[PDB]
């Protein structure tokens, strides 16, 4: 079941013609969600072929109840500071025992801006998608008959910049999610190196009292390798990731030749040589506008009638 | 399977183009609801991975099963006030035993408000919405021609104040399960600090004759750790999903234009600069009223129109 | 279930008319990634069915559970250079503990190109396909009835070389995979005759302190065999699979006739000899005119058209 | 369940109009393929009620850890053919060991020629059944109204012999293996009878230095009685099912009448009496002709028509 | 759990409204294959609940690993004749162990002649059932315009028999299979009685060194009585079907009035007096139009005619 | 799962407008039969809770194996007549153990007149149906318009009897089931008594010979007081059921107003006061008829004006 359920699940699913995202940020968090989620799930299906993540001895003279008492205790006695020592410095040892459950954290943490950004950006576009891509379907009725109302609008959008900033700002929140993740990584990366063994005591009052109780017990941390190994592959992945919304920004470099172009070959169309110098909703706008023009079919012919620049039977062939 | 279920679940779970409800408020539900599921289940799963979340020591001198005797009868004698001690006070402690069961009831408790509230608001709103959108369509067959019956049925809305009575005492009484919630875990939280370990004794009368049985055992409660880390970070969420509730009731304030207005773009429309200043179930309709205006497409025609004013060839373009 | 489920969901079912990419390649991935897959997924049902992978033996004066914490310390030491010896040179064998899970990850990473790949390419090829496939439905009507704009965008696909690159590259990185995890296994597979028995010793500071370990304990790796069997299994299968991508390359060679003549046939058609011995978009155009034509049934009539021709009322009779 | 849930997604699950494919073939794979998935479905299923397949005695003075660790040594031991000894000749048993999986392997490689052809023949065939089924039904509108050009392409097809080899070299690849399973069984069964038993020693070099350790253990195979029955079932139903091959390629002795001859009969037809005396896709096509006969809805009532052979109110019935 | 869909899949299901085969007989397949395969799964589901079927005893000396060892060892011994002994007759008893596996056989050879006839036989009726619900289709056309073509079709049937061999004999075969089913619990059944019994000895030659080992173990076999009662059980139900096989013959006998007399009602019909005294295909055409006539609405309108018999204005109304 | 699956599965599976079974007895049917399911499934569901049904004692001197295998031993020696005692007599102890496995029987029992009883009558009055309610439907288009046929088929049910003989022997067979199964719990439950407790003798020859076994062990039967407990509950309802078979006879008596009666209503309506003091097939129809009618919409129309005769234009409002 598992590693098929996985197929489908992980590699398979698609859910994990309009467009309201551009499909690499999508893809960036699939895989930016999927792959510690397969880590984490991973990790769990090794707790259940392994067992457990941690011994102290325990001499031989401690009956098979008092060691898994004793084991327990020492597993217990983690969380206080005075009961267990180890030389590497105690407190994110203790937080070793945390580590894992932080990592479905940030799992969690990443899902969080891309769920909140699917409502809050889906009707806006979707609306106007609609509006634009019907626009050209009455330029293209009066093809069939052969004000830049969209193009006002558009202005419009050169004037606004209230839902893009909306945009930005959600980038850069996931972006320093991974940051910290990185960060975390690294941080426990570094320790994992040496972070291995540490001494429990168990006398509490009565164990206090319990002079058949040596002193201390000698014990290791055994995920840890799991650990260190899972945080480096997922953290050069990320490493790489951050740059990928950098290109997101650099747009107005990026316009070295203009959609509007394409359509300015309309009598239907007018100088639209809209390059957003100044950020503004219309940068938002010509990226959805390539982005859903991948659907548009006639755009193509707009290309193929392009490519023939490079009429009106052709256009009567469309 | 499960973890990557449950995520996949999260994703696609919608159900947890009218709008009967606000959906921030859906929205904080579903995460209300949600995060303390997700803790419980996370709980649950670990007790899988655990086992069992108590034990006092045993001598060596009794059997396994007789050590598991004892340690079920501790378990149970637990319920006792003269069993068993902790001069941490034993009370609390015996509500700790409870204590993880209480956390599901929580999240129970929560979702009883919705639930009703899901009855009890669907059938009105739903009714009413569908007039009013069918009432600017009929505007828009006005358009195509080219009393304020919607405004004489909203000045009902103004005079009735039955319904906002019936969404106010939901929210509240939700938010004060959220407080207690917050304050029960407050009120656990600062003792859980010191409440680890506990006496046990089993001389039932019997037992209290068998001469071979020590006075008393040590013993400690291990899932405390969990409890200390789940009920952190859901109060904290909780903490500031409180000002949420407020926002709802912030409306005369935020009040500061009108979605009116946009209609009164109509030659179909009237005086409705209706402040609030009183509160009136109509209130409570513009909020709808905006919200369900993202379905409407004319709405943005309007604004483009707006946009513009900022005529019938666009309202025939429309 | 599992082999039955297996049978089903990997062996029968196309989980993993238009042919926006080619279904050998399609075949040769899901097959060439379905191999390990399941022989990955029968790995872990063999880990269920044995359990565990490793032991060293254990002075019986060990209880079991020490010998438990002993064997999982060795399985711990494992992560430490000085901790574990064999002879034959640690590393490897280190790297024999972690061979399994890159295994995973080799299957894994075949399937970055294909997903990559069928977001990248399918669009811009069913717009093409379905404008060529409505081109010869004109061509048929105007067999009804009774310029060539396709081969104005042919000679542009000639021009043009810029998203066959994309799917050029994209073969011979997953090529470049394939060759790694041959040379991978080779390298593992030719070391593995003895490179399996090591020797440990726990003897950390509290147990170097105890004189009643002995020193080194001997020790021995044990699905190495099914590494050692699975391994060849693939390897072999994957040597074959280099030769199949020589083939995609060979077109100018393949392509002793063309396709275009068949639609010479039509008398909508013109000097269409497009071999591309300099290689052009055009080679692609070719390979999917072959390719879809595979669909369409009036080019089969076509192809009965040129067995005939090996005429009205032919035309008449489609 | 398993059993019940088996045998009825055996028995309904019929994936497991146009007769692209053979049924009787399909039904022979289905066969083929369905009895040892089944005979390893109840393989591994007896494994699971089972447990495991082997066992060396050991003293009762070891640890049944150290039990457990020896023959799970002796177990993997086995890979190293010099390392334990059995005077019945080591390398047959040491296959015994490897033998179950290539069960699978067995069957797997049985599919692999099914899918395969099931990829490369369907769509062309397709072409072929489904205008040569219209023109029936452009007979029976000419029979409404009260060239052969299906003949000059089936002309073709006695000249054509490029498809048809496909088909042939196909069956016998698959009946191939089926021979060398059938081989393969024959050669693992006769010495199954006798290669029963093994020597074990643990004597790698430190436990070589172990004195305690006695040289040799006495060790057996107990899964060869499952082994024993199960190939000998499959293998009488596979020495039944050589024969059917056979039958596939008997055409013309077997056309000893013309299914065209009932096409005779209508005055559309002609002297199609083709026997393909000399092997030609022609056989294919006459094969399939009466195969997709059987979808022929009107080609009843030819036999219908015939049986009255045995007109223009039979037209008028029909 | 499986209770509720073993009612669902046992008990519930049809697919284990015309009819190409007789529901009765499928009925009686139903029945037949259902409660073995029932009985099979609940002996399994028996054996998970208690475990296994087998032990002999040793000294309390040999460890419970060693004690598994020589219980698996005597499981193994079973397998020849000279390495266990009872007097009871040992190949029986080496064939109780088979005997399991052979019901689970059983159930599976009388599925077989099931399928195939289903495969075979169901086409070839469905167009002639097609046919003549359409001819009573034209008698009700010739109600309302108020050869025999059916008949001459008929008298075709009464000449051949060809078909209605095909069917004869697949039910003798199962019939027969049954009867060796009956047959074979028989002979089980009989020597149950005391055949529970049996020696082992481990003194394979190593084992056969080992003075430790006792000369014999007395042994037995537990599954027994579960034999003995599933067998008398599905026994007796066969007893009794078997007298079910004789009615499908018993046709002309059994055809003291004819359904074609309720057609001899219909002025469109003709002498049709056909008792098959002759066994011809015409017996299974006379079984088949009262099952299929079961389906024809109109056939109970000429029943409800036959009643007022027992016009046109009825004939309207019809 | 299984609680609310079970709860739901048996409440939902509605499966276990034309009413071809009447509801009533389909339910108390249904009903009946699923509650000795819930308990079969209850005694599973503790089954699986508890473990085994019985133990005898055994000296602490034997390895707990072979005490295993003696309780095992004395479980399966249960079948022989000397090879265990309890002096409150054997045979209906060895009974116990046959006891569970006989409610299974039972359930099964009641479910085959059920299915049969569906497949032999549904047709039949499907057609009698679907005919009389196109009879009103007739008689509402002479309404519109504004021989008793049906009347006539009808005195030929009041001839006939031949179904409804079919239907009243099913009843009996099915009450006389469940008068056995009140009988056999009733024998049981007063029997069970002290009877738990046996004596077990394991000297089989070999174990005759061992003189370490001593003559007999004690042993019980532990889950008989669940059976007895739940074969009361069963039992009590059981006994009400028998009742409910009787009025389905008590026709005549209860005819003391007529359904006919409200058709007599009807212009279209004669000498219909058909009280079935004679039964026959009509009082059966009758059943039906206010089964059947509880669709059609005229009879409520008939009511009211019923209650209006306690008119064209009524019919015209209708």
């Amino acid at each position: 079941m598992a590693i098929a359920h996985l197929a489908t699940e992980y590699v398979f699913s698609d859910f994990l013609g309009l467009r309201l995202e551009l499909a690499v940020d999508k893809m960036v968090t699939c895989i930016a969600v999927g792959l510690p989620l397969l880590l984490i799930s991973l990790a769990f299906a090794q707790e259940i072929s392994i067992g457990t993540q941690i011994s102290c001895f325990s001499p031989s003279s401690f009956s098979w109840r008092q060691a898994a008492f004793v084991d327990s205790y020492c597993w217990a006695a983690v969380q206080q500071k005075s009961s267990l020592q180890s030389e590497s410095g105690n407190l994110p040892l203790w937080l070793h025992k945390f580590f894992p459950y932080i990592l479905l954290l940030f799992a969690i943490l990443l899902y969080l801006p891309a769920l909140f950004w699917r409502f809050s950006a889906a009707p806006h576009l979707c609306s106007d998608l609609k509006f634009i891509m019907e626009e050209l379907d009455k330029v293209y009725n009066r093809a069939i008959k052969a004000y830049p109302i969209v193009e006002q609008y558009l202005k419009t959008k050169k004037n606004s910049s209230h839902l893009i900033m909306k945009y930005i700002s959600c980038r850069l929140v996931t972006f320093v999610v991974i940051l910290l993740a990185c960060i975390y990584l690294s941080y426990y990366f570094s320790l994992s190196s040496l972070s291995d063994e540490f001494l429990c005591s168990i006398k509490s009052g009565v164990l206090k009292n319990d002079s058949t109780i040596p002193d201390r017990f000698q014990c290791k941390l055994i995920a840890v390798g799991i650990f260190q190994l899972l945080s480096l592959i997922n953290l050069i992945v990320y490493a790489l990731l951050i740059p990928v919304v950098v290109y997101t920004f650099f747009i107005p470099f990026r316009q070295k030749t203009d959609i509007l172009k394409v359509y300015e070959i309309l009598p239907t169309f007018d100088v639209l040589h809209f390059k957003s110098e100044g950020y503004n909703d219309l940068s938002l706008y010509n990226l959805f506008l390539e982005e859903n023009i991948s659907e548009l079919k006639s755009y193509k012919c707009l290309k193929v009638l392009e490519n023939i620049k490079s009429p009106m039977l052709l256009l009567t062939n469309l």
